[PDB]
């Protein structure tokens, strides 16, 4: 099997079908403790939760889904009818993302796109009947987030109060596309300091109440 | 300089003067992105802090002390007339955790005590006319955890619901502290399952609000 294999399978183990939280909680022991995994992590994931909270997004796109991760902590967070379209080109985590969908219970918010930006982008308007985008999140090989930013301009896709949230501009880097937007008057930007996701080591406190002799 | 001297100094440097919650989240920051050192750690300590909070100690003992960390996370959440007594054995150490109270501006809350717990523990009732302690906190030399359980036993510092709280029965572990109490008939145990404390990567995300061409 594979790692995405695995982490499936954790999930399906000792999570709650329905329970996007508990499936969260699962991913994020797995890839702590048994074996590292390139999802957006927790706390990189409470700053994503805090920007769907604000803005409320109706319609939302995320550029790589990998094993659903990132996906699961944006839909569980979407109100009614809104929704999620994510875009994959390696077709095998498209497959693990759509079962950990359907075990979360948030098939119905999301859409998964087979295939890769390039390509998709500017199948949007045409093929899956968009106007404009209300949030984008990046988070696919990082030498795309610039090219794929200026499709979606040039496609028509983005308009004034679209939000962008560009994963790891600082590890692995995108210092093309962090140059582009900051220095560009079409982008305003605020940058979120965090912290990537690495392995943990496991340790606990006892409390010990003591009843008398 | 040492490595506790340049903990100090990136809090007086960083951190708000009489603001504990600043000076935490300073540590936090120095001590998981430039040196690693043996704070119980932000993860471990939101445990502490419900502890704190479920049992509203009037008297708290910590055994251990090293750079006032965790005295600080206690002190800035006990209640108005409530003290912690906290004993360190190493004169520098104790030094540089007065002068970290003294910048939290939670001097007036605790007692730092200059010796090993097992000289001073039967000194508490004579010198601080100590009855019994509410909660204590072991998060020294792991082969002291047990011993030193006997003697607050032995010299009468125990009553029925006083709450020890262990730091690292996992890791570095303290395995016979661990069989005695939870077999013994004396210590009603719960393990609260948590994470050290390791160096991190520094990642973020950036935000880009889309305005127009
Ligand atoms: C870091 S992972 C996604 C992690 C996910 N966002 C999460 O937080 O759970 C990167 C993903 O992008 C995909 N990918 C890379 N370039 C792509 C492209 N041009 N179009 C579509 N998918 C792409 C990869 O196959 C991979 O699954
Ligand atoms: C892990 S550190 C304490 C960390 C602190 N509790 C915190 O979380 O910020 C261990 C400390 O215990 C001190 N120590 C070890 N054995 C001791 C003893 N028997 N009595 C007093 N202090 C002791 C050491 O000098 C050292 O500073
Ligand atoms: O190597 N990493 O730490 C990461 C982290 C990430 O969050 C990534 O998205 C990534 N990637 O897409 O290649 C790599
Ligand atoms: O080595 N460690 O990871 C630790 C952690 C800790 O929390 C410790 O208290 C410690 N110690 O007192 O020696 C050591
Ligand atoms: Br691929
Ligand atoms: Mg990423
Ligand atoms: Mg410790």
């Amino acid at each position: 099997d594979t790692k995405e294999q695995r982490i499936l399978r954790y999930v399906q183990q000792n999570a709650k079908p329905g329970d996007p939280q508990s499936v969260l909680e699962a991913i994020d022991t797995y890839c702590t403790q048994k074996e590292w995994a390139m999802n957006v992590g927790d706390a990189k994931g409470q700053i994503m939760d805090a920007v769907i909270r604000e803005y409320s997004p109706s319609l939302v796109l995320e550029l790589g889904a990998y094993c659903g991760y990132s996906a699961v902590r944006m839909a569980r967070l979407l109100q009614p009818g809104a929704r999620l379209l994510t875009m994959e080109m390696n077709p095998d985590y498209a497959a693990i993302t759509q079962q950990m969908l359907n075990f979360a219970g948030l098939q119905d918010k999301v859409t998964i796109l087979n295939g890769a930006s390039q390509d998709l982008i500017p199948q949007l308007k045409k093929k899956y009947d968009v106007d404009t985008l209300d949030m984008v999140f990046l988070d696919h090989w990082k030498d795309r987030y610039l090219p794929d930013t200026l499709l979606l301009e040039k496609c028509g896709l983005l308009r004034k109060g679209t939000v962008l949230l560009a994963d790891n501009v600082i590890v692995p880097g995108t210092p093309d596309f962090l140059a582009y937007v900051r220095g560009s008057s079409s982008f305003e930007c605020t940058h979120y300091s965090s912290y990537l996701e690495l392995m943990k080591v496991v340790d606990g406190l006892e409390k010990a109440i003591y009843q008398g002799p």
